[PDB]
């Protein structure tokens, strides 16, 4: 995983 998750995407 490597997206906008609960925060930035990073």
């Amino acid at each position: 995983q490597h997206w906008s998750y609960g925060l930035r995407p990073g």
